[PDB]
């Protein structure tokens, strides 16, 4: 019983369908773990987004990680509420679920 | 299930009901339906079973029961410094993240 595991945001292209993913619509919950990046969701403006999509720094080519129909929720900006949507990824175990709601809870202010 | 604020409050803790002193440690909870919802302890202290927490209507107070704890090392300006987690019996693992993402943020974890 002791405990790891750090949560980091990098930004990425998304959008309604694969090469629909353009110019970093969103922002991207990650882990190192393992044998690359390992996303756990994803932060928009947009609300209709069902892909994401992270070239690989190997060289090989392409991740597209399938989105799941996402969380709306409203922040306190300096620009005034902004309304954000949240997108686990597909298939998301509760534990990473609640990494990320528990971050953005934790660090930004929600009406 | 969409993010609720996880605020931070000082709490008395023991290794039984009656052993619950003034503050030794640090609470993480939720407000929901009035209900404060307890989800973690936070604690220098290693040896804890038990939490309370007056309701502040003055009705009554309730102790929760607490979970093994982790040990965790924060860093701290004095260096390197050992505190333990304790979870609440019965989180479930949805909570459990939630607590710890929101220790990374407010805790300086090394």
């Amino acid at each position: 019983e002791l405990s790891p595991v750090a949560l980091r945001q990098m930004s990425c292209a998304a959008g309604t369908t694969q090469t629909a993913c353009t110019d970093d619509n969103a922002l991207a919950y990650y882990n190192n773990s393992k044998g690359g990046r390992f996303v756990l969701a994803l932060l928009s403006d947009h609300q209709d987004l069902k892909w994401a999509r992270f070239p690989k720094s190997d060289g090989t080519g392409t991740i597209y990680t399938e989105l799941e129909p996402p969380c709306r929720f409203v922040t306190d900006t300096p620009k005034g509420p902004k309304v954000k949507y949240l997108y686990f990824i597909k298939g998301l175990n509760n534990l990473n679920r609640g990494m990320v709601l528990g971050s953005l809870a934790a660090t930004v202010r929600l009406q």
